């Protein structure tokens, strides 16, 4: 039982660039002329960047003694995620969360003649429901032999320091993974096309690209914070209103460095040109075009269910096993405003929302559907309506009026399709809704 | 009296510019490397959208 | 109903019908032949009758 | 996650606990009846004809 | 610039398995793909693409 390594060189995974050891000796009036007087430069360059794998080295005087280690240093770090202010309370019991929203209705013209025989007609309110369930369950495992580790140390302080570092690594990993999950939420939301994309890469007219992004973010925040509200900033196409003190903007370090250099420096009274929402700086999103995300305080719907820590001891193997169990639910609300500032080549049409996302009609009933196209450009795209699952006699008009045949029993799907590609290369964006039949 | 739905896809009208699960799974040194250590990443990407 | 299913509200399809009452059934079972038991035997395995 | 009330949770776990004792009592009764059945099977009773 | 394998030093058994992670230091935003190989020389030892 002896773990040993042989034939290991100093340059294990090193890809040299220009071979400074040869550059110094071949320099004739170059920038390396200052290193010519140095004598031990070759020895410094041989091992100046550290050694990955140690090996016993005999001293130069007598080839029998063994050089000894004279200093041991242990490095420790403490890490915590900054996105903890977006987390909600605890859920002790239950699994699912229901979110209910009621939208506004449509105005009708006054008509006493039509009012004669439809006094008792029913107008279904436009309400929408969303469900969020627990989706993260995990644990962190680490074992400590604390008996075989005594052969790698010669002092009683380094042993305790190493044990403490091992213990703290679990919490560091937990914080890192929580941050990564909360960032993956935003990345997945952008991937599914549920954000509202605003392009900030274009110049103003010809050369006003210095402050174009600042102007766009200020205008976007102002129009989201409007008393009358709008339905162009949420993925449900629902008329809603936000507030300035409830708007959180997550930007990139590159964007912050660009701002506080090209705007806040050469400008007086920078309170009229600074950012509007609560600013949070991160390292950068995983998406190609993502640069900043402006959301509402209620956009994050993350909760925690379990956070516990349990230990066991194996006496036959002489070690301790540590488990850290974390259970959390991570979800976002589609009823909150969500704008993504992009700079790449985004598709012309993001996604199509069908206003009734769930319907239940009988064999002689009719339904009306509305489509909202989240186009990123000023062009207008037509919507094609289709129905699938019907047997016969079930047709939907081009306006969006679905009719059900008097003799059928099946679950129907209503699809609104927008084609954005050219001929012979179709690219279809489809929004669908589910219709049930009540006999 | 009693209306029920048999089975509904988790997407239900969601069109993706790119598949985040596939991007995480098939990646080498890209920006999705930080998501590889996550264990429930598929479940989060499937359900957390709402 | 042995296996229940989610039911949408008749007035509003979006809303789902909830659970109103939950009842837990408790039972306690004894044995009539309890009066025929003798004492305890902490040590040993055999009983001798003379 | 299957309950909403702590009282219901405690009642359910208490019922789970009491199931063990109920099973023990039932098994003890069955064993005591098996004693009489075995004694009759071995033909050590005093048989009276009816 | 360079490629870093996360476990620089490893010790495995004759029936064991090892997992390696590669980090590529790229000066641009272009993605790169990495190929794995082993020069141990033994027949039957192999490393997959992951």
């Amino acid at each position: 039982m002896r773990i040993t390594f042989n034939d290991v060189k100093t340059s294990l995974g090193i890809t040299e660039s220009y071979d400074i050891v040869n550059a110094i000796r071949n320099s004739q009036g170059d920038n390396f002329k200052s290193y010519v007087p140095l004598a031990t430069a070759n020895n410094v360059a041989e091992v100046g960047a550290g050694i990955l794998i140690n090996q016993t080295v005999q001293n130069d005087f007598i080839t029998s003694l063994v050089d000894r280690i004279g200093l041991v240093v242990i490095r420790q770090v403490s890490l915590n995620n900054p996105l903890k202010k977006f987390k909600k309370g605890q859920i002790p019991l239950g699994r699912t969360i229901e979110e209910i929203y009621t939208d506004i209705t449509k105005e009708k013209q006054y008509d006493a003649e039509e009012a004669e025989q439809k006094v008792f007609e029913r107008e279904m309110p436009n309400v929408k429901t969303l469900f969020h369930e627990r989706n993260r369950q995990g644990f962190y495992h680490q074992t400590i032999q604390d008996d075989s580790l005594k052969t790698a140390f010669v002092s009683w302080g380094n042993f305790e320091s190493f044990v403490s570092s091992i213990i703290n690594a679990i919490y560091n990993s937990a914080e890192v993974d929580e941050y990564e999950y909360m960032k993956l939420l935003v990345d997945n939301y952008y991937s599914k096309g549920l954000f509202t994309t605003v392009k900030i890469d274009e110049p103003t007219s010809s050369t006003g690209a210095l402050t174009e992004f600042v102007k766009k973010m200020r205008a976007t925040a102002r129009k989201l914070t409007l008393p009358q509200g709008s339905r162009d900033w949420n993925s449900m196409a629902v008329r809603t209103r936000s507030y300035m003190e409830d708007l959180h903007l997550i930007i990139d370090a590159d964007l912050e460095a660009e701002l506080d250099v090209d705007v806040l420096a050469k400008a007086f009274n920078m309170n009229r040109t600074d950012f509007l929402g609560n600013v949070t700086v991160i390292d950068g999103f995983a998406s190609t075009g993502l640069e900043a995300v402006l959301v509402d305080k209620d956009w994050f719907m993350v909760y925690d269910n379990l956070h516990k820590m349990e230990t066991v001891r194996n006496p036959r193997g002489l070690y301790w096993n540590y488990y850290y169990h974390v259970w959390q639910t991570l979800s976002v609300s589609r009823f909150a405003n969500a704008v993504a500032f992009v700079s790449g080549d985004v598709p012309a049409v993001t996604q199509v929302i069908v206003s009734p996302n769930i319907a239940a009609v009988k064999q002689g009933g009719q339904q009306q559907f509305t489509a909202y196209v989240r186009a990123t450009n000023a062009k207008d795209h037509k919507v094609v309506w289709s129905v699938e699952g019907g047997s016969t006699g079930t047709a939907i008009t081009g306006d969006g009026l679905l009719s059900v045949s008097g003799n059928e029993d099946n679950q129907l799907t209503v699809k609104a399709t927008v084609d954005i590609g050219t001929e012979d290369k179709p690219k279809l964006v489809v929004g669908e809704a589910v219709v049930s039949i009540r006999p």
